[PDB]
């Protein structure tokens, strides 16, 4: 009834398979898929030890969805079959303070209510079809290219929330550091430019990708080696970064992060990437605050699609079909993706 | 002993006169003046009659400064002779709670302390030399050319300040209105574009200045007329300005102001023109803050400062002579300068 | 089927009315009603000519609402029969930019959609059963007392919204000057110790109400006459008031709230009394920012009650029959309320 | 000539000696030490091996000063000799971005400028009289006691600018949770009701200290022992705690505020006890930010002093002579101070 990419045996690589069609019952609504981004999260599920593991078997995969709306389920208001739509995917309870705010990346109660992202526990958009639990989980394209704008749902929303959460600590004239520009990193860049001051150094290690980032933004930018650290040093003159955000988030990297950062200054570890930051007297500078934030909110989703229509941001997309979901995903690996894949059934 | 530009007599035009060389006092610093900026604020003040004025006679003009630090008074640390510093003129105590923060334009003790700008009660900038007070109102210009920037002592700071208050209510894709596109509005337009994701309209009243606008970034421009209104809520949605503002201050653009701001929006009444705009239910719509804002901080400065040494600000610069200085003057008035009229003495 | 007090007639007094029991459409719930407080915003709506009234003839007042949830609309969850809420009143349409950081309030979509607060177009609290459109306009009481707390949904709920907005220009050891001492202003004084360090400054026109004042937290109260002004400044050193909260907002306190206000101080025009404030230069102060804030956000509701939880703030409650609403309403329009009239019926 | 307190030798305890007494040099002034506090950052400063210790030898101690100004310096002007002063200590440059904001604390030139803090590298206040570099530095008492208050200058300050930082994640009816009711801890409590409508859990390790903490405002209070994480979680419903202030930072009371801290809360480490608390994905929660600050802001020094005279915080003081100086830091390495150990010379 239906084409679609599943993860089904621990260790295996995602395959294309054929599932039933889902049908909206009541409250959600179903999309005919347009877009659908991979994220190097995937990878990491994907690699998780079997007690590890808590999405269940099989998964369909992709947390970056856009759409137009196929069928409404009972009792739906709010939308109209035809509308094109972005999905929304930190879900959340609704109901709690945080979701509230319109932050349920940070809901109280979903945990333990089992409530699961799209494509990390529901089923995603790697697929003709996909189910949205609710339409606050919904916003509107415009006359938005879904291809190009579906990745703004976390490879923009996510780094622009890290961003957002640390503006206060980067006055226009301070240093913002990113350290990986793939692809989050290359949304990073450019959202850094929108909507701050800061001067943006850029880091990863390939010329290529580091091409891409200086074309996308980035003030200077720099190999992510054992001289990294000094350099920025001297283009700071000593002081370090206001803010840095690390999309890696392996030791190394925060490591880097460490050595960096300014008195008073932040960081946003953003990759998941296996380290964590000893964040204390004598280990971070004096002020300096240190934190790993996940995904964004529903106001910030919202902002970084008007940053799209006003052509402030844009994804750097490669293209690909259904059945090449899993070559593609064997790519994102090798480091072999120019920003980001997205595929379109 | 130095040529300076007075303002001699209630009424009368500033004049180019022969004044005695200041020496520093004890805290003091002199500057030989590499720059000075000319701003409307001057003009309203000369238009000022003869109860309502009280700066003192003669006045040596220029509250916008930049040179090189000529002569340390007694007791002096911080800076050395031959230092480039930009003026911070907003002068304060430097002890009350505001002044603590940076925030010395609004400090609560310069009124009574008879604490008094350069230029707006103290002798300015449009000068061979001038004093300033105390080191800390002294900002580096590393190698900033203090032609191009030393209007960014006013026009930028004060646009810049009202920008940073207001940011709250412009998140990314919402709507900022700019009425005005001169001196202080031409760089207003820039700083919007370089740390807000907002779109910009810029109003003004002659093509020539519109052009200018849309060149600066402004997304797009608008006759300052009986339309401006429909227009700029055909703009939006019908939903309003997220945040006004009005650098001209008068009834008339104060009354576009009320009109089209946003239910939550902003209105920061920069230009001071004469107006009031009646603030509370049913006049101003629910949740819409008004405020009329004077200058900004030293960090400001800095800021603003730093984002000029990036390329993300200029100004646009029609260079005179101390002798043009009156000249130049007339021509502000009729409205025949492009941005900001610069002396260099 | 059920008893209700209704606005029949433009020009008379609310009525005591047997209406038919609603049923809860989709989405929808049924409360029981344990408490419904009475608001002098009811008083305005029902002294508006027939040319401005808006929510049509009946109308079921009352906009302060807690329940005991009676009975589910078709496909509704997040509710059980038997919970006891507050109802969320400012409603929006759930998905503007907005709506979805919880500030239906400021909804965009509201006029345009015909969007209706329960006792202000939507049918209200003062009956035995009221419907509330949507699961998210409701919140647990948990075991607070209904009767107490139901006026925390906008007596409560708009001062702290009014409050929370001003904190940045309310440092500790700044003043705040609240002017009203009734339903609202009873709250405003607990809210202000509550969550800040600033004194607070009552004011009223009864000293019996200004004693009230000073028992739930005003460290000084003042008749709200000729000579506030000047003990104001008195009491400030001359500087003024970081922030006044108007809870009248009639022409007179609206021009007292302009004398006391402080360089880089605010006004939050709270009261609904025919004024307006002439913001702008030599007007209001330099910085001074004026607004008309109107009720407040989801989270704030949240939160207003989770003080009440913690002792932090409770409701001056005078008891009522649904029989004697109208009653009580002459009473309130008289000014011999203590605190917060409420009705159980 | 004078008699003073210092640290002379590695290893050694703090001795009363006699010593020269100090003239202001030029910028300068001299105060009359009217009393000292005792802080538990010197007992750690004499606990460092000879290799890491920076302040020179000889050092006179404290801090926390308080005085009366004795004589000015050349051409100081700000204070008159018999002005009642606090001194603010974490000095810096007085012109970078941080210092213009009175963040004189997170300066990025003190340590390169050789800048050091009274009782920190410069002469301290536990002696008959101090110079204070700059009249910035000092702050006036007005008429409160200067023995009940000189604590606020770190005691007060330090974690009152802890919490001012935290109060975005923590809304009212949230937890906040504070290990250590000491010094630091006993005004923190104080602080968390003055400022915020939070729930406060205090932690401590005697009966008695614990009782205190109650006193001042603890909402609950817990022994610090392998019971307290699961007590917070029943406490706050197993969300866990919105801010945790770990004023003793050893790495149990580091993991235990790892163990409570909420999703999207923050924890301040501002206690100096050899830990570091690893942030990152899977040891801290999503959107947890961890900082280790440093004393406070000019305008918070300020805030502290203006919230002791509205009596919204106070130091419990233990009274001590300039002799007892040493027996009374033997008491508080003990741990039998009740409150702070405050000099009065
Ligand atoms: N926090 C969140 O909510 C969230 C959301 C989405 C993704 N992520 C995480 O963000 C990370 C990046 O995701 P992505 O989709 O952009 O990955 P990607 O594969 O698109 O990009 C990875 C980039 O990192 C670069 N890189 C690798 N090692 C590096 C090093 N040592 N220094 C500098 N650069 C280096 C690569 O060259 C590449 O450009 C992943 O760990 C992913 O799981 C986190
Ligand atoms: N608040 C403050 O602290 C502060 C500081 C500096 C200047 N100002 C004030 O800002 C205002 C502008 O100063 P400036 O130096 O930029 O002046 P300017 O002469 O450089 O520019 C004025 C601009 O306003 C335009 N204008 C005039 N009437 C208009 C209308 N009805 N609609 C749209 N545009 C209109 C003109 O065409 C011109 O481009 C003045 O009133 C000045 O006193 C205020
Ligand atoms: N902005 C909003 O969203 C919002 C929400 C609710 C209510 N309101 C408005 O707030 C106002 C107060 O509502 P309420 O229910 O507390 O009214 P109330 O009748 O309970 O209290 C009014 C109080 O104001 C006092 N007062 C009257 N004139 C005064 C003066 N000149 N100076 C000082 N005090 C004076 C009275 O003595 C009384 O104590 C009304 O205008 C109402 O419409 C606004
Ligand atoms: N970050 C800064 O800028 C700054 C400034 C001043 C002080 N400090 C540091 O703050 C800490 C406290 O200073 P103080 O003067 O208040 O010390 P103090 O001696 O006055 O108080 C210490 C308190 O901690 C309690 N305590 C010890 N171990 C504990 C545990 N495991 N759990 C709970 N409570 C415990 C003690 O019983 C005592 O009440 C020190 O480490 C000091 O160096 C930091
Ligand atoms: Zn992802
Ligand atoms: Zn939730
Ligand atoms: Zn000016
Ligand atoms: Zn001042
Ligand atoms: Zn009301
Ligand atoms: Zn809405
Ligand atoms: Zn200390
Ligand atoms: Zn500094």
């Amino acid at each position: 009834h239906m084409r679609a990419v599943q993860y089904r045996t621990i260790g295996g690589e995602p395959e294309v398979v054929e599932v039933p069609t889902p049908e909206p019952g009541p409250g959600q609504v179903r999309l005919r898929v347009t877009a659908a981004g991979l994220c190097h999260s995937d990878s990491f599920v994907m690699g998780l030890p079997a007690d590890q593991y808590t999405y269940g078997l099989p998964l369909t995969l992709g947390h970056e969805g856009a759409g137009v709306v196929d069928a409404l389920g009972d009792g739906v208001t709010g939308v109209s079959v035809g509308d094109a739509v972005a999905v929304y995917g930190p879900w959340g309870c609704g109901q709690c303070h945080a979701c509230a705010r319109g932050a349920e990346n940070y809901c109280t109660r979903a945990a333990e209510l089992g409530i699961q992202p799209p494509g990390l526990g529901s089923p995603g958009a790697l697929a003709e079809y996909m189910l949205v639990d609710d339409v606050r989980h919904l916003v509107p394209l415009g006359d938005l290219d879904p291809v190009a704008t579906v990745s703004l749902t976390d490879a923009g929303l996510t780094p622009y929330h890290a961003i957002v959460s640390s503006l206060g600590a980067l006055p226009p004239g301070g240093t913002a550091v990113v350290i990986g520009a793939g692809g989050l990193g290359h949304v990073a860049i450019q959202l850094l430019r929108a909507i701050s001051g800061a001067t943006v150094i850029a880091l990863d290690i390939s010329d290529e990708k580091l091409q891409l980032a200086k074309e996308l933004g980035a003030h200077h930018v720099l190999r992510s080696d054992d001289d990294a650290a000094a350099r920025i040093r001297e283009l700071t003159g000593g002081v370090g970064a206001a803010a840095v955000f690390d999309i890696v988030g392996a030791q190394a990297t925060i490591d880097l992060a460490r050595s960096v950062v300014a008195i008073g200054g932040v960081v946003q570890i953003v990759g998941i990437g296996g380290g964590t930051l000893p964040t204390g007297f004598f280990s971070t500078p004096m002020g300096a605050a240190v934190r790993a934030p996940y995904w964004g909110t529903r106001t910030e989703l919202m902002e970084v699609l008007d940053l799209a229509r006003a052509g402030a941001v844009h994804v750097e997309v490669e293209r690909f079909t259904l059945d090449q979901a899993p070559e593609a995903y064997r790519r994102l690996h090798a480091g072999t993706i120019r920003g980001r894949a997205v595929v379109v059934p």
